C-alpha cells in the first residue's frame, strides 16, 4: 500500500524521463512533447503531495516546470489551432472566396505566431533560467526532499483529496440538455463560464496524476472526461482566435462574415463538449 | 356525404369573404389579410377539384388570384422578416457595435421593402387587372361553372388524390436526426433542400383547404406540421436576407460579421424546424 517511497520512486521516474527526453532533445518535437508530459507530472505530484515535501522546494520547482511546460506547449498549441479551423471552415463550405481569404488570413496569422513561438521557445531551452530548472530535476532524478513522516505516511488521503477537490468543482457547474456577436477588450469577460470549465480540466489532470503517483514508478470513464475538457478548451481558444482575427483592420466583409459563422461553429463544439463532459461525467 | 353542390356551397362562401374584406378595405390590414386568406382558398380550390369546374374559368381565376394573393402578402413578410432578424440578433448579443450596426442596417433596407411593398400593393388594388379578377370573384359568389356531371360526383377521391400527393412528396424527403459560408450569384443554389420542403408546406395547404371544402361552407398534427413548415420557410427567407445585406457595399467588418452569426442562426431554425415537421409529421 503506497507510502513516501512510493512517492519518491514517482518522482525519480518522472525527472528521470524529462532527463532523457532532454538528451534526446540535444540530439525534438517527440522529445518536447516528453519533457512536457513529465514536467506536468512532477508540478502536478508537488502539488497534491505537497505536504509530504519540503516546502520551500516545492515552491522554488512549480513556477519553474510550469514555465518550462508552457513554454514548451506554444507552438504546437498554435500548430493545432491552425488546423482545427482549417478543417472547421471546409467543414463550413460543404471555398468561396469569404471561406478562402478568412483561411489565408488564419493561416497566416497563426504561422506567425507558431514560429514566433518555436523560436521564443527553442531560447528559452538554452538560457540560464532553463539550466538552473533542469538541474534540479536532475538533482531530482537521485534524491527526493521528503518531510521526516513522509516515508511511513499513506498516500491515499492525499489522492483523495485531490479527488475530492476535483469532485466539489464539477458539483459547482451547472447542468445541460451563447454571446455569439461580442465585441473584443482586455476588460471583456467574453464566455465566463469558460473559467470554471476550464479549472474542472485542471483538477481532473491533478486527479489523474495522482492516481498514478499512488500506483508507483485504464479508466475509460476518467479519459473520456479529459478528453472532452480538451475540446472543450480547443474550441474556446479556436473561436478567440476567430473573433480576434475578425478585427483585423482592411479584411473584406465576406472575410469578416466567414469568421463570424467560424467563431460561432467553435462556440457550438464548446457546449457539445461540456455536454459530452456531462455525460460521461455521470455515466 | 360531400358532392359538387358541396364544393360549390364552398366557394361562393370564400368569394363572399372576399368581397367582404375587399368593402372593408375601401372603408384595412385586418381586410387585407382576410382577402389573402379567402383568394387562397379560391385559388387552390380551382386547382384540386379543377376536373368539376370550367377549365378555362379555372385556369384564367387561378394566376390571378395567386397574382392577388402574393401582392398583398409582400408588406406583411417584409415587417415579420424584420421582427424575426432583430429578434434574433438581440438574442445572439445575450447589442456590441457589430450586432447594433446590423440591426439598423437591416431596419433600413427592410423598411424600405416594406414601404415599397406597400405602395405597389395599394397600386395594385386601384389597377384594372385587379378590379376584372375581383368581378370575377363576385360573379362566383352567385354561380359556380361546375361542369355537367358535378352535382352529382363525390368530392371525396379528389380529396384523397391532394393527401396523396402530399404523403408521396413527405415520403420524397430525407430523414432527420450545412453550406453555412457560401457566396451568392442568381446563378448559385445556395440552400437546395430548401425547394423540397417548400413544395411540401404548398401541399400541406393544399390539403387543409380541400378538407374544408369537402366539410362545406381541429387536426393539431396537421396544424403543428404547417407551423413548422411556416417557420422553414421564414426562417429560410430570414438567412437570405441576412447574407444579402452582407453584401452591401462598405459595411464595417464588425457589421458583415454578426450578419454571418445571424444567417447561421437562421439556417439553424431551418434545420430544427425540419426537425419539428418530422416529428409531428411521423407522430
Ligand atoms: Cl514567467
Ligand atoms: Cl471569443
Ligand atoms: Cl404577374
Ligand atoms: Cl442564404
Ligand atoms: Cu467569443
Ligand atoms: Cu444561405
Ligand atoms: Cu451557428
Amino acid at each position: 500500500s503506497p507510502t513516501g517511497d512510493t512517492l519518491a520512486g514517482y518522482l525519480r521516474a518522472q525527472a528521470t524521463e524529462f532527463l532523457r527526453a532532454l538528451r534526446l532533445h540535444r540530439e525534438p518535437v517527440e522529445a518536447a512533447r516528453a519533457l512536457r508530459r513529465s514536467a506536468r507530472r512532477i508540478s502536478a505530484t508537488l502539488h497534491t503531495f505537497q505536504s509530504l515535501l519540503d516546502t520551500d522546494w516545492c515552491e522554488g520547482m512549480r513556477p519553474e516546470l510550469a514555465w518550462v511546460s508552457g513554454t514548451l506547449a506554444m507552438e504546437h498549441a498554435y500548430t493545432a489551432r491552425l488546423e482545427r479551423l482549417l478543417n472547421a471552415l471546409h467543414r463550413l463550405s460543404g471555398l468561396t472566396v469569404g471561406a478562402a481569404k478568412a483561411g489565408a488570413l488564419l493561416d497566416r496569422q497563426l504561422t506567425l505566431a507558431r514560429t514566433r513561438a518555436h523560436s521564443t521557445a527553442l531560447q528559452a531551452m538554452g538560457s540560464s533560467r532553463f539550466h538552473a530548472i533542469a538541474d534540479k530535476v536532475a538533482v531530482l532524478a537521485s534524491e527526493v526532499p521528503l518531510t521526516p513522516a513522509a516515508a511511513t505516511a499513506d498516500l491515499r488521503p492525499l489522492a483523495t483529496a485531490a479527488k475530492d477537490r476535483l469532485t466539489d468543482a464539477v458539483a459547482a457547474l451547472p447542468l445541460i440538455t451563447a454571446a455569439l456577436i461580442h465585441g473584443l477588450s482586455p476588460d471583456t469577460v467574453p464566455h465566463p463560464q469558460d473559467a470554471p470549465w476550464h479549472q474542472v480540466r485542471l483538477l481532473l489532470r491533478l486527479h489523474r496524476y495522482a492516481r498514478e503517483a499512488v500506483s508507483g514508478p485504464v479508466d475509460l470513464r476518467l479519459l473520456s472526461a479529459g478528453q472532452a475538457l480538451n475540446r472543450h478548451r480547443d474550441a474556446s481558444e479556436a473561436a478567440a482566435a476567430a473573433a480576434q482575427a475578425a478585427r483585423t483592420p482592411r479584411i473584406a466583409p465576406a472575410t469578416a462574415y466567414a469568421l463570424g459563422v467560424l467563431h460561432a461553429d467553435q462556440r457550438h463544439e464548446v457546449e457539445a463538449a461540456r455536454f459530452a463532459f456531462q455525460q460521461a461525467w455521470q455515466k
